[PDB]
């Protein structure tokens, strides 16, 4: 099993989500950003494992569940079994990960990305060891009921280049943002 990484999108005011919608209007390479990221596999025969919240699941179109190219793991401590399209699901994040340890997964998984939401990014940046966020910073306030949690810059380095990562601004619709990319190893 490889690398353990955070991958998010997030306003200026640290928002990430409205009414279970992003905040912001569709942005067609910030999305092929997200899905080239987590579905590129270093090994040859494996995939990489996308986990993610209940509600970052349900937010995604029926038509686009589960993520295609990648085994999906949803996190609920409510649910009793997997939701419709899924085949993976853990109360934790601690759980997921010692999940990745069994055979069904270990042979299976390259990369682990978690891609959301909140209190799954919270679980994962205080996880102790290697771990990496992809940050894009969307260069504007957008009305927002769901945040991502500050970075701990005592923590975490921040890259100025990271390979096959372009590091200049970005702008569709209107819209400027910045990739990002965060390091530590504790
Ligand atoms: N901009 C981005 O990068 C990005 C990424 C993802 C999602 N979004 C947007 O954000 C919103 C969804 O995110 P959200 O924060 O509201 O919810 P979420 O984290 O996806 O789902 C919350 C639910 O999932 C479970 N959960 C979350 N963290 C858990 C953990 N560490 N351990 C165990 N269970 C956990 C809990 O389910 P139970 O109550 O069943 O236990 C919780 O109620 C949507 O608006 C979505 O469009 C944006
Ligand atoms: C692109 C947004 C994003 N960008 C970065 N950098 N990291 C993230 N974790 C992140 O969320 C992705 C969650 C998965 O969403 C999918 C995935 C496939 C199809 C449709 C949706 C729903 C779309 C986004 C909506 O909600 O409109
Ligand atoms: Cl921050």
């Amino acid at each position: 099993v490889g690398s353990l990484n955070c991958i998010v999108a997030v306003s200026q005011n640290m928002g990430i989500g409205k009414n279970g919608d992003l905040p912001w209007p569709p942005l067609r390479n910030e999305f092929r950003y997200f899905q080239r990221m987590t579905t590129t596999s270093s090994v040859e025969g494996k995939q990489n494992l996308v986990i993610m919240g209940k509600k970052t699941w349900f937010s995604i179109p029926e038509k686009n569940r589960p993520l295609k190219g990648r085994i999906n793991l949803v996190l609920s401590r409510e649910l009793k079994e997997p939701p419709q399209g899924a085949h993976f699901l853990s109360r934790s994040l601690d759980d997921a990960l010692k999940l990745t340890e069994q055979p069904e997964l270990a042979n299976k998984v390259d990369m682990v990305w978690i891609v959301g939401g909140s209190s799954v990014y919270k679980e994962a940046m205080n996880h102790p060891g290697h771990l990496k966020l992809f940050v894009t910073r969307i260069m504007q306030d957008f009305e927002s009921d769901t945040f991502f949690p500050e970075i701990d810059l005592e923590k975490y380095k921040l890259l100025p280049e990271y390979p096959g990562v372009l590091s200049d601004v970005q702008e569709e619709k209107g819209i400027k943002y910045k990739f990002e990319v965060y390091e530590k190893n504790d």
